[PDB]
């Protein structure tokens, strides 16, 4: 099947987790990183900002091509959130149902 195809699968997966009581995908703040022109001090904490859609794209231009590089890269993702927001947070508890949704997808194929 190939690399991207299956996590591009997984990402629409993924954006079907809901909130519980007001429906938004636990995807939203993962889509896409912070303009850094406006959010300066993220990019001096975070190391290796990571996004959902820098995700799609590292797995066709040959930078992941296993799952486990993919699950490695979803892992600093969720531990940025975890480490920038307040815990408790609706940030950091979307990250945590988030990421043991997708823990729980990488035992079911690998």
């Amino acid at each position: 099947l190939g690399i991207f195809p299956t996590v591009e699968k997984l990402v629409e997966e993924m954006r079907e987790q809901l909130d519980e009581v007001d429906s938004h995908p636990r995807t939203s703040i993962f889509e896409k990183l912070p303009s850094k022109r406006d959010y300066p001090d993220y990019f001096k904490v975070i190391e290796k900002p990571m996004a959902i859609d820098i995700i799609l794209k590292n797995c066709k231009n040959g930078t992941y091509k296993t799952l486990e590089e993919v699950r490695q890269a979803l892992q600093t993702m969720f531990e940025n959130a975890r480490f920038y927001n307040e815990e408790g947070s609706w940030v950091y508890v979307d990250a945590d149902k988030l990421n043991e949704f997708t823990d729980e997808w990488f035992k079911e194929h690998s």
